[PDB]
């Protein structure tokens, strides 16, 4: 089997992406942010406290004729930006782009942090990296991948972000019509639990690669590429007026900047991220100070290769028994 599904930008900023996921008999379509960086299922749902949700779309399990609850099972999670989300599970149905999974554990959230709650567009997490980070308790639950896996033609699934426009998702094929070149492989470790691997090197704009070894994690749920102090000094260097503002919490640039692009190795080869990815706009509404979307990962205790990355690639996240990434240029 294979599924492809569409996804898109939640704002003219691409802060996120949602895809839009099937779940319960009948359908319930919510869409979710698909992300690599976590491994839980989790969505808005009638059991959500009322003030907690404001706009969303719900999961009703009440009124899916395949939906269980999931005996004595609860769910929490804290993400990387302070957000959070708990509450209890249910098995159900859930189809990605026509690929059916039957007994998907879906986490249906209790609580929301408020961050969640003021984001409308998004109805709930699809995570993505491996089902040893599942914070499902007594009994750790399989991610929707892993699911799937065994009755994939492949056992892969693709990430095709849009650079303000829609992507795909794919799962169990690679669209050879969807990238340029060829897919370059690198290693994985599963060891933390995501899709991390190490990057080759840099470079900013036109100037020379630097041969230097950078590990981090590829992640769908994460907008912004968090890099060493190094390596991002040396990128802002290159933006005149660009500064790091404690107050506003990254490395900010005037708006009327033309920026450079960033280069990352995959092994031997390069992936380029055009300087417009690297803009995210005013800090405030009419602000001439804007955001970079290249970010230190000190005190992350990690880098993260996020949208701003993987925008500029198809990528390849490949299950097979040793895992491993692909990237290609697009």
């Amino acid at each position: 089997s294979t599924g492809s599904a569409t996804t898109t930008p939640i704002d003219s900023l691409d802060d996120a992406y949602i895809t839009p996921v099937q779940i319960g008999t009948p359908a319930q379509t919510l869409n979710l942010d698909f992300d690599t960086g976590s491994s839980d299922l989790w969505v808005f749902s009638s059991e959500t406290t009322a003030s907690e949700v404001d706009g969303q779309t719900i999961y009703t399990p009440s009124k899916s004729t395949t939906a269980k609850l999931l005996s004595g099972a609860t769910w929490s999670i804290s993400y990387g930006d302070g957000s959070s989300s708990s509450g209890d599970v249910y098995t159900d149905t859930v189809s990605v782009g026509g690929l059916t999974v039957t007994g998907q554990a879906v986490e249906s959230a209790k609580k929301v942090s408020s961050s969640f709650t003021e984001d409308s567009t998004i109805d709930g997490l699809l995570g993505l990296a491996f089902s040893t980070l599942n914070t499902v308790s007594p009994t750790q639950q399989k991610t929707f991948f892993d699911n799937a896996k065994a009755s994939l033609d492949s056992p892969v699934f693709t990430a095709d972000l849009g650079y303000h426009a829609p992507g795909t998702y794919n799962f169990g094929f690679i669209d050879t019509t969807a990238y340029t070149g060829s897919i370059t492989y690198t290693a994985v470790s599963t060891k933390q639990g995501f899709w991390e691997w190490t990057s080759t090197g840099y470079a900013v704009g036109s100037g020379t690669f630097k041969s230097t070894s950078i590990d981090g994690i590829a992640d769908t749920g994460t907008t912004l590429l968090y890099l060493p102090a190094t390596v991002v000094s040396a990128y802002w260097a290159q933006v005149s007026g660009a500064k790091s503002s404690s107050s506003v919490g990254g490395y900010v640039f005037p708006c009327s900047a033309t920026l450079p692009s960033f280069t990352f190795g995959v092994g031997s080869a390069r992936i380029v991220i055009p300087g417009d990815y690297i803009d995210f706009g005013p800090i405030s509404t009419g602000s001439s100070s804007c955001f970079g979307g290249i970010q230190s990962s000190a005190g992350i205790g990690i880098n993260i290769f996020g949208d701003v990355a993987l925008k500029a690639a198809f990528v390849v996240f490949n299950g097979a028994t040793t895992p491993t990434l692909g990237f290609a240029s697009k």
